[PDB]
């Protein structure tokens, strides 16, 4: 595929999963506990988990689309005695790097999405825990809080890098969001998950509105920080899409070039 | 550079050593024993060694200009933290093939071009001692002969692929008039020039002249011989060198094509 236009119709549109993405994040975004606001009790809003699965979907999907184009690419390449011209297996070994990258990021966009959703999980079930007390306090049963906050914590997904992976070059383009292992095993920083926890108070805790608010405030900072993590590792995936995108303009040319001068 | 014009201008012309080796091909070709045609002693032709030196020089030349363009074009493409796009690695890593293809063959054509050059040296020097005896034969210090034949084959070039070479893909590319070591020493097989070697008489031979005529067949023989595994190898350098503008006429594209889409 040469335009944009070509590969959509080739099967690969980096529009749909980054657009999923997008409405994930505006999901995570919208949700909202409980408040008294100028004292009448305010419900808050709770995440339809579902637009994150639906992400996931799209990630997945996406990178076997991506795949299946590298392949049909890569059978087009291929395609005393002259050997076959060196080229060939060069343009192969660069196809090989782009199916890697794919799986990369796909993996590591399908743990961070799920980490993603679980914290939105956690953030409206917890809201169960937080209700009106007398005409102008709240309780919150934080001790309960805490403990489907660390249900997330113990069950964080982990994420395997391809084989041959340069686990440097991966440190350094994920961030402090994640640890990545010598061996290629990256996973999720819990700080954000652990400053939430430690913020809360215990069970039966009745709180003056002021009080709450500043608690909420807190927690709504370790929520966004959580929030511009992902946004900036989707960020970073679209890069990677677009190169994929340049990637196959790149080999389609080739293509066309070596099928000119044969 | 993306068109043929283009790459003359940038200093790179494959019709240049390819014609001189031509030249050097047609020089030894040209080389012919000294005979007698229907009674009369005929001079034999000498080679002009230097057609041979001008096409060593033009695949040397020819050779320095591909890699500057290689160097160039390298130069062009080179050109969390969101690391470079690994598609410039990835051409990068072509490139450094290309240019150790370009030195390869390059060393190659050098080495068996001045074999072919010491056969045209030897084959010239030789008729020094092919004389016409009386009115109907022919005198040749055949010994002298073999003594000349024998320090061409002591002092066959010998010739070392670069570093990472894939042996048992140059042995078939270049196939049986050489022989590669495990460690890519290049030598040149010394068999035609042992069979003219060992068709020689001694010192002092008087022959009529269809016995010399037998003689001068079968060592013509072996010389069209040397002459064809030249051919063949100029041939094999000449796909090379398309090999090369075809390189340059995908990076070329390759870049232009990321310049659009960056």
């Amino acid at each position: 595929a040469m335009t944009d236009d070509d590969l959509r119709a080739a099967g690969v549109d980096r529009r749909v999963p980054e657009q999923k993405l997008g409405a994930a994040i505006d999901e995570f975004a919208s949700l909202r506990l409980p408040d008294r606001i100028d004292g009448r009790f305010v419900d808050g809003r709770r995440a339809n988990l579902t637009v994150f699965d639906d992400a996931r979907v799209a990630v997945r999907g996406h990178a076997r689309a991506q795949r299946n184009l590298l392949e049909r690419l890569e059978t087009e390449l291929l395609g005393g005695g002259i050997q076959p011209d060196p080229i060939l297996q060069g343009l192969v070994d660069v196809i090989g790097q782009g199916k890697s990258d794919i799986d990369a990021y796909a993996t590591i966009v399908e743990g961070l999405t799920k980490y993603f959703q679980s914290v939105a999980d956690v953030m409206s079930k917890l809201q169960d825990y937080i209700s009106a007390k007398d005409d102008k306090n709240m309780k919150i049963d934080g001790g309960k809080i805490k403990a489907l906050i660390q249900q997330v914590i113990d069950h964080l997904p982990t994420m395997q890098l391809p084989k041959g992976a340069d686990i440097a070059r991966w440190r350094k383009e994920l961030g402090d969001a994640v640890s990545i292992s010598d061996s290629g095993v990256v996973t999720i920083n819990p700080d954000k998950l652990i400053k939430m926890r430690d913020s809360l108070p215990p069970d039966g805790t009745v709180w003056d509105t002021a009080r709450y608010q500043a608690w909420n405030t807190a927690f709504s900072g370790q929520k966004d920080n959580i929030q511009n993590d992902v946004q900036t590792l989707v960020e970073k995936y679209s890069h990677q899409n677009s190169n994929f995108d340049n990637l196959v303009k790149v080999l389609s040319g080739a293509i066309s070039t070596l099928t000119d001068t044969a």
